[PDB]
């Protein structure tokens, strides 16, 4: 029974139900994202920003279940190409817009990696991504406007890869976690 969250606490209630058991509804957790109208007073505390790149800022670790948390992505700031390390991803717009870029997994022969899509993705919307989807690159291509996106992995993980879009060859990184519960956590 999917109601409409009211505010942030409310979607994080929800989202416990929702990753109550084993499996995951991809399709009931994105539309449950979306519905939640995003509120910014609700989320200022975990909205912390670095001048050089973006932040990952975590909410809520679930029941083990996942990991919610709220990148803040300065003018310009973007990711590397990568990947979900076998997770569920799912990212929401608080404020602003990215560019996701889409790619296949390389090939072993050393090649470019060539884009397959790319989208636009404006406040509110909530994509999803998974491994067997592709890879992707995430950016905040403004000059002017800072971006804020709530994602949402489950599993949780804490490594992923980076690709060399020259190559296709990856290697491991370490997620760093800004703050933790409205923290800074250096
Ligand atoms: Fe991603």
């Amino acid at each position: 029974e999917l109601l409409k969250p009211r505010t942030l606490a409310d979607l994080i209630r929800i989202l416990h139900e929702l990753f109550a058991g084993d499996e995951v509804n991809v399709e009931e957790v994105q539309a449950v994202l979306e519905a939640y109208e995003s509120n910014p007073a609700e989320w200022a505390l975990y909205a912390k920003f670095d001048q050089y790149r973006y932040t990952r800022n975590l909410v809520d670790q679930g029941n083990g279940k996942f990991n919610l948390m709220i990148l803040c992505w300065g003018e310009g700031h973007g990711s590397s190409i990568h990947d979900h390390t076998d997770s569920h991803c799912f990212l929401k717009l608080l404020q602003g817009n990215l560019k996701e870029t889409l790619f296949d997994w390389p090939d072993k022969k050393s090649n470019e990696m060539i884009k397959k899509s790319e989208r636009t993705l404006r406040e509110n919307q909530c994509a999803y991504i998974n491994d067997s989807i592709g890879l992707h690159r995430v950016e905040n291509v403004s000059h002017t406007e800072p971006a804020v996106s709530l994602h949402l992995y489950s599993p949780p993980f804490d490594t992923c890869h980076a690709f060399d879009q020259r190559t296709g060859h990856k290697n491991k990184v370490t997620m760093t976690f800004h703050s933790k519960f409205g923290i800074r956590t250096p």
